[PDB]
RNA sequence: GACCACCCCAAAAAUGAAGGGGACUAAAACACAAAUCUAUCUGAAUAAACUCUUCUUC
RNA sequence: GGAAGAAGAGUUUAUUCAGAUAGAUUUGUC
């Protein structure tokens, strides 16, 4: 296989004139340039040792011969065989003597090995190998030329259609219409029947079925016989070409040669005549045999030739294969009319759909869907915050609605923000709101509150409405516009409150204190630091910068290596020493990421000058002297290092930074810090400081208004953070959502914007990313005190074979006191999160019917094993030292390994138990569900787009067709009311009232069946509206069953559903096996934990532990099959 | 009957449709393969600091 | 509105192992 793109940054892009290979993002045509490159013969190609069979000594001999010839090639620049070298070669190698390849070529190959002679005439051996390459490269350059933009828009002065000009597409248009679909299918079947006959096919399948390595030539050899290659080539090929010259028409050609094989005459029509003559029903038939052939060859190419073991019978049996190729050419045809719709929207009348235009749609749409997770997981929390009792969606109704009724002219409707009071839930919602947002809500002063919830709602919607329903003109950058929301007082103040200069500084102050910086540094020395260095709440990855902790770890050893100019902290007390070291690591950690990186990556750079010191010492103890910039350089260093193998790359890069950082410290006057611990005199002064500072901090966080003491302010005043976020309205509303977000949806949201920024050189989202990095700091952590109730906890407990409803029984259950201390419940982070996002009633049900509960026997194991995890962790810690960084003589005795194995195994058990006990396993499940759900909406998104695609493609004329997808029903003449589904059915029913025989399946009797079962279209409503919650009328397995039915129009989509589900489980740590029946109803056969590979590079057996407990895997299984009742 | 895709282009001589391409289209946006590095968050452990709760004993 | 001993939870910080997302480079593609 020749890889002609993605090497050299070349890509094939399509342009109106022609299709060309392009480089970078320039439009210059580099086809000839790149191909001319590949017309070389790589000399190893000549020798190989694939199998187990060879003796090692011989096998080593040949492996050797491989690497040597891998850097020499043969080309013909101008009728002369010639040689080239890829790379430098060792000046001296003892070649010695060392029937290895096909015989003819040997003479020159040995001489080449020993350097002996040009023997240019003797390079003619390889002439025939090249003219074959040259013919491949040639046929290719044409396969590139003919792949070109072929979709065009005609205004028509009236009509405004889009159509394709590919020869392929000229045949789609003919059958573009629904009416012609049945003829298009027969023509296919004619063609399949002409080429392929049951006896011969029945016998191919035997051969494919009976496959022996490289007996595949048997199948190829057989296929050519079926296709009569020998007849066409031997008999008709030359006559056809020359005669092709003699006549203009296909018709005129046929008269000249009337005994032309059917396939060889379809192939002819396609290349020469299809493009340019009127198509008649007689003419079009010619095109089909070529189309069906390609589909089989494509099947053979994909299945027999390259790659599952006996499924092949499924697609290759005569009766199946026939249907397969029919559906296929239908699927290909249906996606062409959809493409006509799509381009009809985006193209001015002149235009053609070039690769530049096409490419940006996929990228834009795809990004936008990632943001589907954000709105969905945020809605669900907004549902949690106010304990609504709507089976139905609550989007868009936080506020009371007063209407003119059919009678009496005025009436007022429930405001979900207005049930808060009607239902006497003010207390529960107050505490619920506080958990997400830190503000002292007044649940009187209702207007303030109603105006606030209406912020979270409208915020989430501004997103949801854009992504869930295809929006033609939505662009990536604007998803977080939050266009019509105007923040309310409660939101304005809180965002001002949280992103406050003082509060932010008090967070760096708190860090500094807990690092023991305030108890081991004099006030004046600190102020010198603060006037000098800035703080960032999170670091960024400059590309090549090694981790500080890795760097710090290696300080003592290197100074022996290089004149470090440092002294480690040492002291009488070990306990102080660790404390002091943290202070040193925290202060230093701060300069590196920040002040130094700026200087070191800086043009006014230490880095080039230092870098040679590392180089020079290494020579004393060969890396490049090419100037440029540090990231490219170091990159270049990577390449040299890799190519040799013989680790040493990390040291150079580690060594550059350590000496770079120190000399930086000494040079720019931070050096005093070595003596941070040092003097007992001063420390006694500072002994009460860390304690006293901590006492305040709680005081200030609890109050947030406390007068600040003078001693603290001196410090607060000289801290510098770098730029504070400007207040933005958009930022404030973005802030409201971020807090609603779950912990994984934040991490995924963040990686999504960073992808957008990396992908296109736009820093847009720069502000929004800053906020996340601030909030992501403690979003999961338990910010404030919260309360859970035993009856809520109880739901997952087996007390004497019953759930616990009572604070009093909770005592009987908890002999060991993990849940209850006897007056208040224990408040683990895990509990904290379950309250926020727990959908405990549903969770309660699923667990209940999966036999998941927590038992006393399990509690008594957790406490027993809790007593010994310190050891097992200390064990793992030290042992990993031995593996990773080992002493001069140390070995991993197998006993070391068994000891390790046992430790990690004891830890997984404790962890697995601990997670169940603490309700983390339930939190994991909660999120897995919301992800599966919200991922599914994304599918509804395509379908809702594909529909209006094929519509405008099918019926450009119909003005009304767009009405179906516009939710602004004032604006619609027809299909005035409803949802996309309902408007389409009305459209569909009218579309064929007149029918050969009654078309309509959407009868009122039938539609009623559909709506209840969530079958056909109606599944899209179940999915997009999140109706699965909270009842689970239908199963996830069922949903998947008819979501796929719903996407059966596009193959690629229909069989991507289960990939997105298998892959979403792997993220969460489950490996799933499903079975899909002849009935096509999904079931789960197994669910099991993904594994962790420990000690990845030991000659010993793979050691691993499961990611999730079998009890949990058993609970994800039932979740999927969980139906109501 | 998916996980185990899909669409486009190559047929005289170059019947090797035994070939190539695709952020172009799905996989919720940058070919896979392999190996490093890093940012962020999360789980499990330990140490120091502060805060709150529970228990036992005179 | 009494002392003195056990405990636990939360938060901050340094460190060890692991995962998930995302970013950077290298190597190579019968």
């Amino acid at each position: 296989s020749m890889k002609v793109t993605k090497v050299g940054g070349i890509s094939h892009k399509k342009y109106t004139s022609e299709g060309r290979l392009v480089k970078s993002e320039s439009e210059e045509n580099r086809t000839d340039e790149r191909l001319s490159a590949l017309l070389n013969m790589r000399l190893d190609m000549y020798i190989k040792n694939p199998s187990s069979t060879e003796t090692k000594e011989n096998q080593k001999r040949i492996g050797k011969l491989k690497k040597f010839f891998s850097n020499k090639m043969v080309y013909l620049k101008d009728n002369t065989l010639s040689l080239k070298n890829g790379k430098k070669e060792n000046i001296d190698r003892e070649y010695s003597e060392t029937d290895v390849r096909d015989k003819k070529n040997f003479a020159v190959l040995k001489k080449i090995y020993l350097n002996e002679n040009v023997n240019s005439e003797e390079l003619e051996v390889f002439r025939n190998d090249i003219k074959k390459k040259l013919n491949k490269i040639n046929s290719l350059k044409y396969s590139f030329e003919k792949n070109k933009a072929n979709y065009q828009k005609i205004n028509e002065n009236n009509i405004e259609k889009v159509e394709g000009k590919s020869k392929r597409n000229i045949i789609y248009d003919y059958y573009r219409e629904s009416a012609k679909r049945d003829a298009y299918v027969s023509n296919v079947k004619e063609a399949f029947d002409k080429l392929y006959k049951e006896e011969d096919i029945a016998k191919l399948v035997l051969e494919i079925e009976n496959l022996t390595k490289l007996e595949k030539y048997k199948i190829r050899e057989f296929y050519h016989e079926i296709i009569g290659r020998k007849n066409d080539k031997e008999n008709f090929a030359k006559i056809i070409y020359e005669e092709i010259q003699n006549v203009n028409n296909m018709k005129e050609l046929i008269e000249k040669v009337p005994d032309m094989s059917e396939l060889k005459k379809s192939q002819v029509f396609y290349k020469y005549y299809l493009d340019k003559e009127e198509l008649n029903d007689k003419n079009i038939k010619y095109a089909f045999c070529h189309f069906v052939e390609i589909e089989m060859s494509q099947l053979l190419k994909n299945y027999v030739y390259k790659r599952s073991n006996d499924k092949i019978k499924r697609i290759f049996e005569y009766q199946n294969l026939k249907k397969l190729i029919e559906n296929k050419l239908l699927n290909k045809l249906d996606t062409y009319v959809r493409n006509c719709g799509k381009y009809n929207y985006y193209l001015q009348d002149g235009e053609i759909a070039t690769s530049d235009f096409i490419a940006r749609n996929r990228q834009n749409e795809a990004f936008l869907r990632n943001i589907i997770g954000v709105s969905s997981v945020a809605y669900f929390s907004l549902r949690n915050i106010l304990e609504t009792e709507n089976e139905n969606d609550i989007t868009g109704r936080m506020r009371g609605k007063t209407v003119k009724n059919n009678k009496g002219e005025e009436k007022y409707v429930s405001g979900e923000v207005d049930k808060i009071y009607n239902e006497n839930k003010k207390n529960e919602v107050k505490e619920n709101l506080k958990m997400f947002y830190s503000y002292d809500f007044n649940m009187d002063n209702k207007n303030e509150i109603e105006d606030f919830f209406a912020n979270i709602d409208e915020a989430i919607s501004s997103i949801r409405h854009g992504i869930v329903h295809f929006n033609l003109e939505l662009e990536g950058k604007d998803i977080f516009a939050f266009k019509n929301i105007a923040p309310s007082e409660i939101s304005k103040k809180m965002f001002q409150n949280e992103i406050n200069e003082k509060k932010l500084k008090l967070k760096i102050f708190r860090q500094l204190n807990s690092a023991n910086v305030f108890r081991y540094l004099e006030k004046y020395k600190i102020l010198n630091y603060l006037k000098r260095t800035r703080f960032e709440f999170v670091n960024k990855n400059i590309p090549f910068v090694p981790s500080f902790t890795k760097l710090y770890s290696r300080i003592d050893d290197l100074k022996n290596s290089l004149g470090i100019y440092w002294k480690t902290p040492k002291t009488n007390d070990d306990n102080k020493t660790k404390e002091i070291i943290d202070a040193q690591i925290y202060l230093l950690k701060n300069i590196y990421y920040g002040e130094f990186l700026n200087y070191f990556m800086s043009n006014n750079g230490n880095f080039f000058e230092i870098s040679k010191e590392i180089i020079e010492l290494n020579k004393n103890d060969f890396e490049d002297i090419q100037e440029k910039i540090p990231k490219e350089y170091l990159a270049n260093i990577q390449s040299l290092y890799m190519i040799n193998a013989g680790d040493t790359y990390i040291d150079f890069i580690q060594k550059i930074f350590l000496k770079g950082f120190m000399t930086y410290l000494a040079n720019n006057g931070r050096l005093s810090l070595i003596y941070i611990g040092s003097d007992e005199e001063t420390n006694t002064s500072l002994a009460e400081k860390k304690q006293e500072f901590d006492k305040f901090l709680k005081k200030y966080e609890q109050n947030n208004n406390i007068k600040i003491p003078y001693e603290i302010n001196e410090f607060l005043r000289e801290i510098k953070l770098g730029n504070i976020l400007k207040y933005t309205e958009r930022l404030n509303m973005f802030y409201l959502i971020l807090k609603l977000l779950n912990h994984k949806e934040l991490t995924n949201l963040k990686g999504s914007l960073e992808k957008y920024q990396s992908a296109n050189k736009e820093e847009a989202f720069s502000d929004q990313l800053e906020l996340i990095n601030l909030l992501n700091l403690d979003n999961n952590r338990v910010t404030e005190d919260f309360e859970l109730e035993a009856d809520e906890i109880g739901k997952f407990l087996d007390f004497n074979g019953n759930k616990v409803k009572d604070n009093k029984e909770l005592k009987k259950f908890d002999t060991n006191k993990i849940y209850f201390d006897g007056e208040n419940i224990i408040k683990h982070r895990a509990f904290y999160n379950i309250k926020k996002y727990g959908m405990l009633n549903l969770l309660e049900k699923i667990a209940d019917k999966a036999g998941y509960k927590i038992s006393i026997e399990e509690l008594k194991k957790y406490s027993n094993k809790k007593n010994e995890i310190e050891k097992n962790h200390k064990m793992q810690e030290n042992l990993h030292r031995k593996y990773a960084r080992p002493r001069k003589d140390e070995k991993f005795t197998d006993e070391d390994y068994e000891s390790y194995k046992q430790a990690i195994e004891n830890i997984e058990e404790y962890t697995h138990l601990k997670n169940k006990v603490e309700f983390n396993e339930l939190n994991l499940l909660q999120g897995l569900l919301l992800r599966i759900l919200h991922r599914l909406v994304g599918y509804t998104s395509i379908w809702e787009r594909d529909l209006r695609f094929r519509l405008k493609g099918e019926f450009p004329e119909n003005q009304y067709i767009e009405e179906i997808f516009n939710f602004e029903n004032k604006k619609n003449v027809k299909y005035k009311g409803g949802q996309i589904v309902e408007k389409y059915i009305k459209f569909y029913k009218e579309l064929h009232q007149n029918d050969e025989v009654k078309i309509n399946k959407y009868s009122s009797a039938n539609i009623k069946v559909l709506k209840q079962e969530k079958k056909d279209l109606y599944i899209a409503n179940y999915i997009a509206a999140f109706n699965y919650i909270p009842h689970a009328e239908i199963s996830l397995l069922e949903v998947l069953e008819n979501l796929r039915k719903l996407l059966s129009y596009d193959r690629k989509l229909k069989n991507a559903v289960m990939k997105s589900v298998v892959d979403i489980l792997k993220e969460y740590g489950f490996v799933a096996t499903f079975k899909i029946g002849a009935d096509k109803k999904i079931g789960i056969q197994t669910l099991e934990s993904e594994k962790i590979v420990h000690l990845k590079n030991l000659k010993k057996k793979k050691l691993m532990t499961d990611r999730n407990s079998e009890e949990l895997c058993k609970l994800v299984k039932i979740m999927f099959e969980y139906k109501m009742e």
